[PDB]
């Protein structure tokens, strides 16, 4: 059944994310009441969808901390909307890893953001406002990319929906 499987896949992702240590396929099989082989197939499927799962000798590993899935998002906004954009992403369950923006000298520059909570967003903005350099998001008409991570596709989808509602997304 399609629904039975969607439920098992969601559980696998949650179990792997919650766990600090690797979780063996035998344990996932025991915990989900399916054969070891069903787990091998589920994991291959989850990976082809984008889940950053790795099979190590001691078990499957999938980073908790909202880093299950990753995606490049094309957005467009002024430097003053940075806070709004980050809050929109962290409040919806994800994290912003970095920013890529075209530059007239270096082709493109990649900067680090690394925020996954409202407090980190506020520390980033505060930190940014206290600094005295030229803004980067003034470059390229405000067009830039962000690598966004999320616990799962459902969450990633919610994040894209919200960014769209705020008019940040570039769509063509
Ligand atoms: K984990
Ligand atoms: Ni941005």
């Amino acid at each position: 059944m399609k629904t039975v499987r969607q439920e098992r896949l969601k559980s696998i992702v949650r179990i792997l994310e919650r766990s600090k240590e690797p979780v063996s396929g035998a344990q996932l099989a025991e915990e989900l009441s399916v054969s070891r082989q069903v787990i091998v197939q589920d994991i291959a499927y989850l990976r082809s969808l984008g889940y950053n799962i790795v099979a190590t000798p001691r078990g499957y590993v999938l980073a908790g901390g909202k880093s299950g899935v990753s995606r490049l998002v094309a957005v467009k906004h002024a430097p003053e909307e940075i806070k709004e954009e980050l809050l929109c992403v962290v409040r919806n369950g994800g994290r912003i890893v970095d920013v890529i923006v075209e530059h007239p000298v270096y082709g493109e520059i990649r900067g680090i953001i690394d925020v996954s909570s409202e407090e980190e967003v506020l520390k980033f903005v505060n930190l940014m406002e206290m600094a005295k350099t030229e803004p980067l998001l003034t470059l390229s008409g405000g067009v830039h990319l962000h690598t966004i991570e999320a616990p799962d596709e459902e969450t990633m989808e919610r994040i894209m929906r919200e960014l769209k509602k705020k008019g940040f997304l570039i769509e063509e």
